[PDB]
């Protein structure tokens, strides 16, 4: 019981309290917070957050917390992962790994790679790209002015000269999924930070500029490199391979802290593979740069300095390519050595998919489990320790939907024309989490021109999720005469629904059904964690109907269920899908 002149505060609570105070009342949390600089910004996306709160969705219950950027733990991070000797690896590992590479190399491109125009390096670049402990300017600023300094770096490197190489190590500030944790007792309030180790935004532009093709894997030369592959159509092509086996089994790759496991010889092996695709003139640039990465001096954000014995530095330009190639080769290596299947014969009995250290392969039940069992040991001595599990063997999948990749598994979808396909699935709880806390930082206070680009982006990815799909449609119904933001993953031109068709291949309205028992599972956590109420679904459905009832062409009617209830369809006008300020150019 609180005093009257104090109840006014209550008009502002928007979430249950988390203080867990025991002798002092803790009414609730407010919708806003305080900037690291004192300002008062929002926690979630307004439009989206509001719609979700309409139904019994409790934003405060979404498995999402921030990472601890404090130095105390930031150091505990370095000490717990990066502080390690290099993994002992069997002798011929790198010879036999190189051997496997040659069985997959394309002679057509051998020694054909060269430098690139500032005009393509500049394409899609994240300008606000870090600076480096001893560097004043960031990417963009370097691009604006010191563009010349970068050209001599390239020269000094091509000539294999002196270069004071070093990396800055800072804890990555970001919100992290804690779904698993909360699903079990551990109600963590925040999670350990990832240490980003990176070159100096000059040395970055220098390396990237000449090695654009390998790094940006334009001609994709890495077996099963799913890196430039949009996520919303990968399982369809993977379903193909699955269906091409008699008793298919999928085995996932689970290296514990990949980056932390790359050896010097691993880095050298990629150096070689790199020299295979680059013209002889650049081979010294590669040797010089590779030589430095074998032992890097690292300056932490607070001043400390450690001499890392070259593992991988997340901020290095060659992380995606390097890690991927190195991953496939090592997995291919392990597989063959476990089954006996000749290196050269891999593609005869197996199909592989890799994205960094993330990936899996598909083979017959026989070979597959022989690999999962003998792979633990073989990989371990190869220097890529697999996460220890109760099963004692690599994670095997006997069902297609049980295939996990890039934090997603295949969700079955039934189209109106009685055909099927699979989309990228994930626990709803998490989709909703990321959809509510993704705030774009084109710094801006965010529009409704950004929340639309986000909803559109989540539409392409999760149309198979009714709840999520409808939330998007509602957001997209707002302010029709205001184009979407380009600061989201994808954005659209013309009609959103028209655009959906553009990349998905089918129209939203043609989406007739979602695997019952798959969707069912992906919604289980929503209750365990009490994220929604037994009326949310109903409510969101009503929210939609309301809008699409009256005669007119409403973009909320592309949802079959809503359509049948309002009796109206939605006739799309053309639309086109596009990326925004990009990471790795997806080839849509
Ligand atoms: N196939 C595919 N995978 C992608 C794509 N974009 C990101 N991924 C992967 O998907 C995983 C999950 O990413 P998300 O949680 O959606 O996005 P995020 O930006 O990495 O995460 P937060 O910003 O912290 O919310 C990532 O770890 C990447 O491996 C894409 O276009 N295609």
């Amino acid at each position: 019981v609180i005093r009257e002149h104090n109840k006014w505060i209550l008009k502002k609570i928007r979430f249950q309290g988390n203080l867990n105070t025991k002798k002092m009342l803790n009414p609730g949390k407010l919708s806003e917070q305080l900037d690291r600089e004192g300002r008062k910004r929002n926690i979630y996306n307004h439009q989206i957050g509001t719609i979700m709160s309409s139904a019994g969705i409790r934003l405060e219950k979404l498995p999402i917390v921030r990472a601890q950027t404090d130095t105390k733990t930031f150091h505990e991070a370095i000490r717990d992962k990066i502080d390690k000797s290099e993994n002992r690896q069997n002798p011929e590992l790198h010879n036999k790994l190189l051997e496997i590479f040659h069985t997959i190399a394309q002679p057509t491109l051998k020694h054909t790679y060269g430098e690139v125009t500032w005009e393509q390096l500049e394409a899609g670049v994240n300008r606000k790209g870090a600076a480096g402990f001893l560097e004043k300017k960031n990417i963009g600023e370097v691009l604006d002015s010191e563009k010349h300094l970068v050209e001599q770096l390239v020269r000094d490197l091509k000539a294999g000269r002196k270069i004071k190489y070093y990396e800055t190590a800072i804890p990555k500030n970001e919100k992290r999924d804690v779904s698993d944790d909360w699903q079990a007792g551990d109600l963590v309030v925040e999670k350990r930070p990832r240490v980003i180790q990176y070159p100096e935004a000059k040395t970055r532009l220098a390396i990237t500029k000449v090695m654009y093709n390998w790094v940006k894997q334009q001609p994709v030369v890495i077996p099963g490199y799913e890196g430039k592959t949009p996520l919303f159509n990968i399982f369809d092509k993977v379903r193909k391979e699955w269906d091409s086996f008699n008793e298919p089994v999928a085995v996932s790759f689970d290296t514990k802290a990949w980056d932390t496991q790359v050896t010097s010889k691993d880095l050298q092996l990629i150096g070689e593979i790199q020299k295979y695709y680059y013209k002889k003139e650049w081979h010294k640039f590669i040797d010089t740069i590779t030589d430095h990465m074998t032992e890097v001096p690292v300056i932490t954000a607070d001043g400390e300095v450690y001499i890392r014995n070259g593992q991988r530095g997340s901020g290095q330009p060659d992380t995606s390519a390097g890690n991927s190639m190195l991953n496939v080769l090592t997995m291919m290596y392990a597989f063959c050595e476990s089954t006996g299947v000749p290196y050269k014969s891999f593609n005869r009995v197996a199909r592989i998919h890799v994205c960094g250290d993330d990936g899996f392969l598909i083979t017959e039940k026989g070979l597959g489990l022989k690999f999962a069992n003998k792979g633990m040991q073989i990989l371990h001595e190869a220097g890529k320790p697999q996460k220890i599990t109760e099963g004692e063997k690599m994670k095997v999948a006997y069902r297609f939907e049980d295939i996990e990749f890039c934090s997603h598994t295949p969700v079955p979808v039934r189209w109106s024309d009685n055909t099927s396909s699979h989309m990228a699935g994930r626990d709803t709880a998490v989709i909703l989490s990321k959809m509510a806390t993704r705030l774009d930082s084109s710094g801006e206070r965010g529009t409704t021109a950004y929340e639309k680009a986000v909803a559109f982006s989540f539409l392409l990815m999760y149309s198979w999720n009714p709840l999520v799909r409808r939330i998007c449609l509602l957001v997209l119904s707002q302010q029709p005469e205001t184009d979407p933001s380009k600061h989201a993953t994808y954005y659209y031109k013309g009609d959103p629904i028209g655009a959906y068709k553009d990349v998905i291949g089918r129209n939203l309205s043609e989406l007739k059904r979602t695997g019952f028992e798959k969707l069912a599972n992906l919604n289980l956590s929503l209750s365990t964690l009490g994220v929604w109420t037994k009326h949310t679904s109903k409510r969101i459905i009503q929210d939609c109907v309301a809008i699409g009832k009256e005669e007119g062409n409403w973009l909320v009617k592309p949802d079959r269920l809503i359509s049948s209830k309002t009796g109206h369809l939605y006739i799309p006008d053309k639309g086109f899908t596009l990326q925004g300020k990009h990471y790795e150019q997806l080839q849509l």
